[PDB]
């Protein structure tokens, strides 16, 4: 099944929950990406409309699966008897956000205004399809350089939207809200907004705003970078203690920061090319 079907290339990283390796299809030399689970390290699994036992990325990655590109693509999965394989999109040329913010330091505003916008339009189109991530992040975003457009991945510590409260939590500390820090609760919605909100200040600032858990619940927010006062607001906004403080993602997109947003295509050849 797989051996033909797949030319294997290098790792191209690896966190919990998985590793991906650069790949080629054969049939039409189409690039990929392979991803290895390991059955033993499944903590979360997931149920397919056939009655399957699978992990929760594929259930995730299917219902959000479509026209709509700022969610990586899965082309392909199998099952083996100790793991499962995920074939998943690759664009070429592409750069991860992590390295992309390493190299390049602050960005510039405008390249993180269009950055942040296609991330809000993503993770809509996630919730819209049933479906909450629980790891926004800079290493879960990669950048398709030629087309300057944004693909969330890694859907590993992700889970079927809920408007109740979620009790369990896999994605990363220091992206975490304070609500999981003190109470191990927190809402779906107004958790990703806190995320995104740190999102937004690593792109504006080079780095995260909090290292431990005594920040992020002070939740007091320096910028050691010049930054305008309307994307402070915003950040300071995602940023509230109190959820219910948030905005919303509409309310986000509102915001006067928010306006007059690049194209994708615009953006790559001013910023990126
Ligand atoms: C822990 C991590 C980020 C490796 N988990 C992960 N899960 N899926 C991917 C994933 C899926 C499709 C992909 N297509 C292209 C990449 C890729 N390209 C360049 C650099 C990177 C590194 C962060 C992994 N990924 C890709 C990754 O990564």
């Amino acid at each position: 099944p797989l051996e033909s079907q797949y030319q294997v290339g290098p790792l191209l990283g690896s966190g919990g929950f998985g590793s991906v390796y650069s790949g080629i299809r054969v049939s039409d030399n189409l690039p990929v990406a392979i991803k290895h689970v390991e059955k033993d390290r499944i903590s979360d699994w997931g149920e397919l409309p056939n009655g399957t036992r699978v992990p929760m990325e594929v259930v995730l990655l299917k219902k959000v699966s479509s026209g709509f590109s700022g969610v990586i693509r899965l082309l392909d999965w199998f099952e083996r008897p100790d793991s499962f394989v995920l074939i998943l999109e690759r664009p070429e040329p592409v750069q991860d956000l992590f390295d992309f913010i390493t190299e390049r330091g602050a960005l510039q505003e405008e390249l993180a205004r269009s950055f942040f916008w296609q991330v809000l339009e993503a993770v809509r189109h996630c919730h819209n399809c049933g479906v909450l991530h629980r790891d926004i992040k800079d290493e879960n975003i990669l950048i398709d350089l030629n087309r300057g457009e944004l693909k969330l991945i890694d859907f590993g510590s992700g889970a079927l939207l809920k408007d109740t409260v979620y009790t369990d939590f896999d994605g990363t500390r220091v992206y975490s809200p304070p609500e999981w820090i003190r109470y191990h609760r927190y809402h779906g919605r107004s958790a990703a907004v806190w995320s995104l909100g740190i999102l937004l200040y690593d792109m504006v600032c080079g780095d995260i705003p909090f290292e431990h858990d005594e920040e992020i619940i002070r939740g007091q927010v320096f910028f050691r970078q010049r930054v305008s006062s309307e994307c402070q607001h915003l950040i300071r906004w995602c940023l509230a203690l109190r959820p219910s403080d948030r905005p919303t993602f509409e309310e986000i997109q509102n915001h006067p920061w928010m306006q007059d947003v690049l194209l994708p295509q615009e953006t790559a050849e001013i910023h990126l090319h």
